[PDB]
């Protein structure tokens, strides 16, 4: 049976350590400050038993188990683009994207291990034999089985978490995870690390643990949930909180430890677990994109300023702005590849350079939409100022356009103004910079290969036109997930 | 004589009816919602009696008293630069231009009426005589005298005149557009011509915010209550409305022109103009700020050595240039008016604001981005001082420079100023501090001084060969 | 058989009256303004001949006939996809793609008449039923059959405009007089296929579809100047000659009926002649493609070959350049992908996604080339020139200011040829001015998106917002070219 | 009297060696690829002349001689202003700034050696005190009795110093990037500072264009034939090169300075101050042009009243209006140098650039698009005429402004000045006249006054509650300094 919502508001009163702001927090699932983004959490899993959702939400596995689609593994073409439906449904029905972090973003990282856990063992060093891949893999269909939320830790900002101790039981890790999103909500801590150069091998560290696992403390910023759900339709649904993890003297049996101390490890494996959150990313900015383009629809309709050229052809631009998203993820889902237990991936290179456009044009995509709405965006009237006796009359004729009821104008302006002109909003603006690797990181990792350089197929066209000049072979199997991704654009 | 903060907070309990949100203010100094705005315009009162403030903040008048600067008349460029050197005190003072309706703006505008008052009265259609341009002048004295906050609302169920007598006109409508009107003592009323307008919509006068009538409508405060957390936030909210006139009596008195469609084309720019200089003043003031927070931050974090962030916080210091560099092109190239006041170069000063508004967005983008993860994730005090996570916060905020808290301090007001509520809305009022981007651009061409005979053709016409 | 490089040649001495800027034309095959781009027309047909490009070059038909793939109609998308990988040859084969307006691009849009023919002759109005369905696909038939060139002239600029008008109509034909502006190729061609765009007010007697070829009486070919370079050492992709623009002047022209495939009617002209042009358009993005491809080929090779390409913030700017090109290819794939039917059985890729590609193209392009222009650096504007490199005192200090990490110092020299020609001379500059023309501009593709109802609160972008809000075949469809925007709609958004 | 065009093209035949492209050059005066170019050179002189710009173009020094505005020394800000005045006839007068290094430009950069001559001397390492800063002075004085033209060349097998003796230096190598050189009289030797750079490669000399043992070799030229088809590129091609130096021997009286890499930090950018200021007043007149094309194209099509047309021009003329805002504001907030000169404000004129630089490739392309088909399909001349075609044209260019064929002559400044090699140099060359967009922004920030203990840190510091050339131990560094303290007071 499929965890529901009640389950899980029930699990979060485990004693977990959590800060938001200055305040201690007793239960995640009933502080007013954290219980209505917990309450989305709830609905997240309440979706996955609603009878008309069941088709896209659900499936039955071999064993016959039905089972929310998060843990569906997809290993052809057809078989990704029912897993993108899912998670595009899940975001549409969850007031439109607002929540990047839902636990199927979360668990889809874990299917890396599960496609080729034995790199992750064989790799290990420090490690005295304990590490063992059936054991990762165990506590992968242990977490798919309990429906459980493993929010990842990955990021760094010397503070950084580190093996203090190490005996026949396992590990004990001291440090700060510093980046973390919806970890207060979570009911295991997934622990990962990227290379950087110099990187301690006693920082290699990729395991889980219990959100309330003792030592363990979450610290979040302030909530930027609004009281009222009729002037704040969106912001008053809950706020996705960021924050830091500390671990003192945290203990980790090796069952779950993936891996530890290799370097080396930690420069493709980590990208390779991350590509999920990445494509995921994309689909999430394409509804965004649609989202944004539909609300510019909806204003200069309502205004009567959509039949004007000048704004149609920045709405057109808003428009475009979503097609471009839909056509590398189309792309990269078209041009996709086999991973080494058989997943299919879609195509690395055309959906990271979907989330590079995006995350360089979103700001002044969102700014056109801003503008457009002329002064509807900020200053409308509250309910009771609109329902007051002397004041309806005035507020009803300058609502008044050609479509619909004047209220309409305020119900659109609410939502711009909760997305893009609230707290709440504005992190989800700064959010999309740290969604996975950054605009400069994604052209960085990517212009330091070898394929990328003038012996690579960009050079091929450039060189006669100036008159100039299987796993199974590959011996790093990650670094060829890459290479095979720029074979199949170029071809 | 030169009013007080204190004087100022007494005169807002005089019964004005003020929605601000759903709420009903009781009284705009004390109430949760609007006290901390109104005690910034008490510190702006108050800033005219501070010591070393005084040669800046405050002339001397031909009579012998001393008058605050907002009531100054420059006369030349010197006396401008004068004038903009108290604006740009005031807004420096007053939590880095975060308040863009201070007094001294609202009331600049009065400087058109002074300088030329008798086309207002000579050009009204259907007053049967009773407007006086020598009265218009005498209210804008008796402002002076008491140091009262005229705030300006023109912009457009319009406000239209309903009945006209003997003893004045009665009013009925709405003024949609209206900045801090709940903290201001009069409303002055005006029009902007719109193709086919009617002679009982167009409307200059004054009016108290408490005239029997009035209904100041403002959107819900955005103002934080935790200052610590939020330092330019917890400040105060410059509440943003519309004001509802129901049947409103104005005496003859205090009107200043009515009826004439043609008036309207051209003297209420003239009004605003005074606006839209302060605008770019302040349009510099922040330009600046987000410069010095983007070094800031840059400098704290340590990633100011990175020549690719050099290249953006230079941007970054050359926009900020390029405000001034308008700004002083403008006071540089100005003109007197017809009663012989010295005005900064129109032109020059709007393509100034046209530059800003066109690029600030991206702007502030930059510092945001630059600024990482500083913004958004940083402790809160309490975090920050308990025993247990002091020591982590303490390792991951060390730098370079300074001392670790001083990134969360940074971070507090690139937060405050550009991802809450409160800081988005300094954003969207820039579109609205006067005409907009798109504004600027059609009322400029729209003349024929910008056509192929005007001095843009005169160049291109010689190289071309042409006639 | 295919036609040969030499028979086209032969067929360009034929009489057609040809100005290129202040000189009259004798023969476009020899004369020095035209002969470089008359032999890159030869090339392209000779291209069919190469015995190692034949499965990509050729298809056997239906019939067992071995022709170009120019005539290919592709039914499904792995056929869509082996077109596009002809049309990817070609362009690579003649200069990086510099000769947009070869005889594959120009016929590519014949393909519209063979679909559903008949409504260009039942939607005609003024013709007296002269004119016949039928008569346009024999026309095609004997085109193909010839692999002749027919460039388009559809584009223009009430009783006083200039376009092309039928002053004439008997038994025989129509007469028609006056000028189609603008037209690219029409002195290398073999035929003008003549039409129109709906245009408000349009006269019936301004709606003309038809062929006449580019020698017919009264038609006179009015070319800029030619900008093809002497010495092709020092400009090695500008001395290959010069695809001119131009208008045609039409001086009582006849055409026989047998010739015209529509008349008369403006509203037939509004959606009729984006279907023809379509084709042109998918065209454009793959060519789009492949000059980003170019682009970022060529800022790769300057940079790398000046050793700037490891600095970070030079890094960034050719990522961008190769995140452009990504951007044209997942528009163009994904066109592909989200194809639909004609209504005779063509498979079309997604009119919305590819055009939206050009969109951005169109937009962006210009910032584009000026990031290789300004990462090029000084090797852009100023190299040696041959006798320069050569000369026995220059020689020693050319190659140690171009020596680097990677090949032969000549080779910047090589890079600098291509990018000066390219971008920097009047024939680049050309290329770069005509993108905007090469189809239907971005002021365009936006504006007839936006008119249409699929892109208002009711069609499928206004669903979300509405909800996030909280507010509130073509046996079955009447016009058939209006239908295919809508599944192509319908084909994005599902 | 000022030289005459006539006397300088007489000039121009001194046995110097010059390649463009392929051709070696008898006579840069008379030769089919130099000699427009050469005769706008000409043109410059005899503008001096013209009795109706004479009040514009010289001025009378207190010795009665009537001397070329080139030459002025400025010491206020009307005397500067009446300078830029004069640069800006020069380049309205000059086919709208398409020559960007007439010889007032070249020669301007001189001005910092006569401001301070005596630190190029005493700063000078390995020349046993051979250089006399008297010595720099009077070159300078010579240059100006006689209206010398002094290409500078100091942009970097380098030229390196390979010989001292007791009459002078020899230097072997290449000045890799120079404008105009062939077309002038001197070459003004410099170079810029770069990590490492060895004292032998620290040089700043004057030497004949003919000196023995120079080569000018120059790209090709893209002067074009038809002066009706190109009214505009028929003028002549303002060619760029590199400068071979072999064995190169130049006396101690025409050398200004050697051996000192921290001299060469700072002094070279007091030296290209003035071309730099310069640079602007030419982007705000190249501004001005493009703008008003955008204006005559508009217009004559008839385009100029659909709004969105209007707001893409008004952007053009705000950018025009930019670069004036940022050239009166440096003018206003300028200094004295240590010689009493007044200095436009460094930081205001080469932001101005940094904006001009940064923006102007979308200007110009906001003007191709305004201007449609009429950019590249227009009529030649004769087509024009032509009793057959006449009247299609006329037809095909009416609109509601002046005559048709106006429509020609728009189209025809259009495509020289975006659509030709010879207008794309002009595009190119932006870039490198004065440090480029990269180098301003870079060497801005490298200086401590733009840290967070400088004037940019003063309002964000209180906003977050955190916290005379005789003093001067850089005279050079100093004006920098107060070049920002005038900006931010």
């Amino acid at each position: 049976m499929i965890r529901t919502g009640t389950q899980y508001l029930e699990s979060l009163n485990d004693g977990r350590n959590v800060w938001v702001g200055n305040e201690k927090i007793d239960n995640v699932a009933t502080h007013p400050k954290t219980r209505d983004y917990a309450q989305r959490h709830a609905d997240f899993y309440d979706l996955h038993h609603r009878p008309d959702l069941q088709d896209v939400m659900t499936y039955i596995d071999e064993g016959g188990q039905r089972r929310a689609m998060q843990w569906f593994g997809h290993r052809d073409k057809e078989q990704l683009r029912r897993k993108r439906k899912y998670h595009e449904t899940v975001m549409r029905e969850m007031a439109g994207a607002s929540f990047p972090r839902t636990p199927d973003v979360n668990n889809y990282v874990l299917t890396t291990y599960i496609d080729d856990p034995a790199p992750w063992e064989t790799q290990s060093i420090g490690d005295d034999g304990h590490i063992k891949a059936g054991k990762i893999v165990d506590f992968i269909r242990y977490a798919r089985e309990h429906d459980l939320n493993c929010a990842p830790q990955f990021v760094d900002p010397s503070p950084g978490l580190r093996v203090v101790e190490k005996n026949e039981k396992g590990i004990v890790v001291n440090g700060v995870k510093a980046i973390g999103t919806g970890v207060a909500f979570a009911d295991w801590i997934h622990i990962g690390v990227f290379f950087r150069p110099g990187i301690p091998g006693d920082q290699v560290i990729f395991a889980a643990t219990p959100v309330n696992t003792p030592g363990v403390t979450i610290v979040c910023r302030e909530s930027l949930v609004k009281d009222d759900k009729v002037e704040h339709p969106l912001a008053a649904q809950g706020d996705e909180l960021d924050g830091m993890t500390v671990f003192e003297n945290v203990f980790i049996p090796w069952s779950h430890v993936f891996h530890i101390g290799n370097p080396n490890h930690a420069k493709l494996y980590p990208q390779r677990v991350f590509d999920w959150l990445h494509y995921h990313a994309l689909i999430r900015q394409m509804v965004r994109a649609e989202l944004v383009a539909g609300l510019a629809v909806l204003i200069t309709e309502h205004i009567g300023t959509n039949k004007i050229p000048a704004v149609q052809t920045r709405v057109a631009k808003l428009i475009g702005f979503h097609q471009a998203m839909l056509a590398h993820l189309i792309a990269s889902e078209e041009l996709g590849f086999h991973t080494p237990g058989g997943h299919y991936k879609p195509n690395i290179l055309i959906y990271d350079f979907g989330r590079a456009l995006y995350l360089e044009n979103f700001s002044q995509m969102i700014y056109e939409l801003v503008d457009l709405s002329g002064r509807s965006a900020l200053i409308f009237a509250s309910e009771d100022q609109w329902n007051d006796d002397k004041l309806n009359g005035w507020f009803e004729r300058m609502n008044n356009g050609p479509v619909g009821r004047p209220h309409d104008r305020v119900k659109i302006g609410r939502v711009i103004r909760d997305l893009f002109l609230t707290d709440w909003g504005s992190r989800l603006f700064v959010f999309e910079n740290f969604n996975g690797t950054p605009l400069q990181g994604i052209r960085m990792l990517t212009m330091q290969r070898a394929e990328f350089s003038g012996s690579g197929p960009y050079g091929k066209l450039a060189r006669q036109v100036c008159g100039i000049d299987d796993y199974a072979k590959a011996l790093d199997a990650a670094r060829h997930q890459e290479e095979v991704a720029l074979a199949g654009a170029m071809a």
